[PDB]
């Protein structure tokens, strides 16, 4: 009773040399859920690379029923870092009891699908390939011209977004931002690989396990690898403390990252899990030896620095979508669909 | 539901008079209400006077169940603590998962009920204070059982130290009763009204109420710690803790009744009953100190607290909360050291 994630089927790229998918403003779209850490990676990267006006964004409802992600039945919204969803601008979730699973609050629960009016993401999948027979996942990077799915693998979408493909369409400060610098690329790929299996996906192999033996194995594995991240960050903090002195908290945080001394894709990919860990994964996926906030001081400093001090993280993080999606959609974990109010707050302030 | 058997034991009682070897206490180690009675039985020196047996932690549709002298007169009926995945719900580890029922060989606690009252139609709860002579239930309300135990009824059969222990001293009775009253509604029962709510509106109301009242207990204890620190100095933790209680400056029934909820809070109520604004260990330092002092320094608390029974009971029995019956491994540890 283990969880075996399907492999994504749409794995193409965008480039000037490409025969079909060439770069342009106003041609590609990013369809996401704000609940989904994989899709979350693509929203952070789109903001950091200055692509919000180049690639529009729409947002499915947080509630996932048996027919898959759905939309509700504007230029500021499409080019907003979170598709215009108002809760992503908030730093904490509030009451949930009055929100039903059929809630239809336009630009709060979801956006529409603004090009074809589709009600289901499955519609995009079947437009691209009428013979598709896998799961209808987010994120989707969509090409308006051919009406196909270019890529639905978040690890590749974020490399496309960071690549030179869209450089003609952004300001030179954003062009220069590089989330996968060559000097760090192999370290980034090494770190990503083990964080993928043991944390990003590890929390899902833990929470979706249907046999307790598999639950126990996977939860032990999650916390063993958080310990490894904590160790990496603790050693890094110690070196920064030596370099700049404990009193210079702002120069220290300016270099306080998982890989190297700059923000990279490694931080983005870890963040989308860690920022969900205390709000959902502890209670809902039973990943509860300890919490980030209580048990992992260096991870907790690192994630708070990213959340509070980087708009691309803060304003793509929607704690209402996060909590409601998991607790209201996973009937075999939470049969009555009651969303826990805690922990409070969703992410603590960065107190010095 | 309100408990049906509400009799007492006393030298004047027409039926139930005090004696050694006459009365029995049937408990679950998972149930906080029954846990109150075990703690009180130990504090009052009654383990040889009043035997104990222990139902299985798993609660199925036919009610609490048993497996098919050193143990009877032990603080926890002889149960010893042995991952959870290898433990199935029908596990049969003698003196680990449960005891038998030694007097009649009954497999079900409903058998005791039906013997006492063949027309019984309510729930088959623990704790049960049983009379071996008449084969009836004397009392099945934990708040009364602990007053029977603390009363003068069994004084002839205990040593002189225990006879003198008074968990409800008259000098503190209005303070104890006041604290017990709101702690019962908002904390002891508050966690169940939260965890068993079937409508989110009810869950949210009750969980806010739980933490609002934990805040009140925390203030009480914070204020008490402040005065103790000034009276003894902060380095003299031993003298301070010897007076660090919820009511007064001595150990009372108020501490006992609070403890059986607080000791279950981080191991289970946070995750399982969604009482998760914060945890005791992370969010309530004075409660946290108070509960560790009782657990680590008082044998009547420590050796009646079984974290395996606690975590397994709730996670394995409540199908509408945890449909697959997978017991979370955390938090680690069950109770932090002192
Ligand atoms: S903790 C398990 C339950 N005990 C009680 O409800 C005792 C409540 C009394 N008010 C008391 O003694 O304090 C229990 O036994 N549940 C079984 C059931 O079927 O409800
Ligand atoms: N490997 C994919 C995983 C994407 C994914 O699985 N998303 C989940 C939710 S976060 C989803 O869309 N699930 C829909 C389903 O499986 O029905 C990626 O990284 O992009």
């Amino acid at each position: 009773g283990a969880f075996k994630r399907q492999v994504s089927s749409f794995r193409e790229t965008i480039s000037k040399q490409h025969p079909i998918y060439k770069p342009a403003k106003g041609r590609y779209w990013l369809y996401v859920s704000l609940a989904c850490p994989w899709a979350h990676r693509t929203l952070i990267t789109r903001a950091l690379k200055g692509l919000t006006s180049v690639i529009g964004c729409s947002v499915v409802h947080w509630h996932l029923d048996e027919k898959g992600w759905r939309f509700l039945d504007f230029l500021e919204h499409w080019h907003d870092v979170a598709g215009g969803i108002r809760t992503a601008k908030e730093d904490s979730s509030k009451s949930f009891a009055e929100i039903k699973n059929d809630s239809q609050r336009f630009m709060v629960d979801a956006t529409n699908e603004p090009h074809y009016g589709y009600k289901r993401i499955s519609d995009l999948y079947y437009k691209s390939d009428p013979q598709y027979s896998a799961r209808f996942t987010v994120p989707v990077l969509w090409d308006l011209e051919t009406q196909t799915i270019v890529n639905n693998e978040s690890s590749e979408i974020i490399r496309i977004l960071n690549s030179s493909a869209f450089d003609e369409f952004v300001d030179d400060d954003h062009k220069k931002t590089d989330l996968v610098p060559a000097q760090l690329k192999t370290q980034i790929d090494d770190f990503n690989s083990w964080v993928y299996d043991s944390i990003n996906n590890g929390v899902y192999k833990t929470g979706f396990a249907e046999k307790a033996e598999v639950y126990e194995s996977e939860v032990n594995n999650v916390f063993e690898h958080l310990d490894k991240v904590e160790k990496i960050l603790s050693d890094k903090y110690s070196k920064l403390k030596a370099k700049y002195g404990e009193e210079d908290r702002q120069k220290i945080l300016g270099e306080f990252f998982t890989v190297g001394d700059q923000l990279t894709e490694a931080d983005i990919r870890l963040y989308t899990t860690v920022i969900r860990f205390d709000p959902v994964y502890v209670q809902h996926f039973k990943c509860n030896f300890t919490s980030i906030r209580a048990g992992y001081p260096f991870i907790h400093l690192w994630v708070r620095n990213l959340y509070w001090n980087y708009d691309a993280f803060r304003y793509t993080t929607d704690f209402d979508h996060i909590k409601l999606h998991y607790t209201r959609s996973h009937t075999r974990i939470n049969p009555l669909g009651i969303t826990p109010l805690g922990p409070k707050p969703d992410i603590r302030p960065l107190l010095e």
